[PDB]
């Protein structure tokens, strides 16, 4: 007459999770505060 | 007469979650504040 | 007489999520704050 | 006489979401404040 | 005299959502705010 | 019996020129690719 | 006899330019690639 | 008889320019790839 | 008969120019790739 | 018969330039490539 209860609150099984960031806040590209040039 | 219960109040089977970001906030191409040429 | 009871508040089986985010908020092209040129 | 019951009160199985967001908010193409040219 | 009772409040079975986003408050074409050219 | 010439191909006297820009490209309010919510 | 001559090609005189950009390509406001709530 | 010519290709007298860039591609607001929550 | 010649291909007088270049390209506001929560 | 001639190709006479860049390229704010919390 075993009971054979099983009882989790949370049961997790054979789970994946992939987080991937790329490149966030990045500057690969050029940035030029200001470019001045021939001024006489 | 096995009870034979299953009692979980969250069960995950077999579950993937993929969260990828890509180039948030990011400058590849260029930024320029000013150019000044050219100014007599 | 087993009662074989399942009882999940949730259950999950075979789930796959994927949330993809590319180029929120990205310069990929130039901006420029001013051009001037030529200016006498 | 087992009851075999199944008492889930979310119960999914075989469930695939993708989210996909491209491109929200970015600056593929020019952005120019002001260009002036040729000012006398 | 089994009950055989299925329970449950949401079932979901074999579900694909996909949810796309392309472009949204997106520049890839030039957007300028004054052009000046040739003032004497 | 002076000539007393002036010969100026551009003559400029006393000219103010204001360019302003405001706010060209730019997202002061919100931009969400997506919402999505209470999904079962 | 004093030709007094002035011969400038470009003259200018007195001249003020401003050239202002603000925000271009900003993001004062939230831009959010995507939100997820409440996925059972 | 004294010529008295004054013969300069570019005269500039008294000329002032500003230029001013403020926040060209600037994130004072958040960015947010993807948030996800909730979710089971 | 002294000629007075004054023969400068760029004269000057003068002139200020200031360019001021603020917040390009920055980050004041946060960034954030991706914000999970609460699953399970 | 002096010929009091001034000969100069360039004449800056009492120029004053100011070039001001803040803040290009630079994180004052908080950049976070993932947070994940919560996660069961």
């Amino acid at each position: 007459d075993a009971e054979f209860r099983h009882d989790s609150g949370y049961e997790v099984h054979h789970q994946k999770l992939v987080f991937f960031a790329e490149d966030v806040g990045s500057n690969k590209g050029a940035i030029i505060g200001l470019m001045v040039g021939g001024v006489v």
